[PDB]
């Protein structure tokens, strides 16, 4: 999948519009992405931790899921 | 940062309200493990490839911003 059937997928699920989810998408990856540059992690639970060169640290949960 | 402080940044950038984004970051986040449990791809142009355990790839543009 890529970033556009990513935001479609979303909009359908939440029963939003697909341009109010790009908006909360972009500024997710935006805020995540500043937080990386000032060396701070982003630590999500039930999902992961991003931190730093970046790196992603899958949380329990989610290897539960894939596993 | 954990995930209520990122819920609050996001909302004050967007000018959203914070049960809006808390619904569409949680509909993100459950659309990208239910693509790596029937192991898709999840490729966000400009910040990453999420794979399956489940692996994250940064993109270019991430590895630049926090060099």
């Amino acid at each position: 999948m890529n970033k556009k059937e990513l935001i479609d997928r979303v909009a359908k699920k939440a029963g939003a519009k697909k341009k109010d989810v790009k908006l909360i998408l972009d500024t997710i990856l935006e805020t995540i992405t500043e937080a990386l540059a000032k060396g701070e992690k982003v630590q999500i639970v039930g999902f992961g931790s991003f931190e730093v060169v970046p790196k992603f640290k899958p949380g329990k949960a989610l290897k539960e899921k894939v596993k």
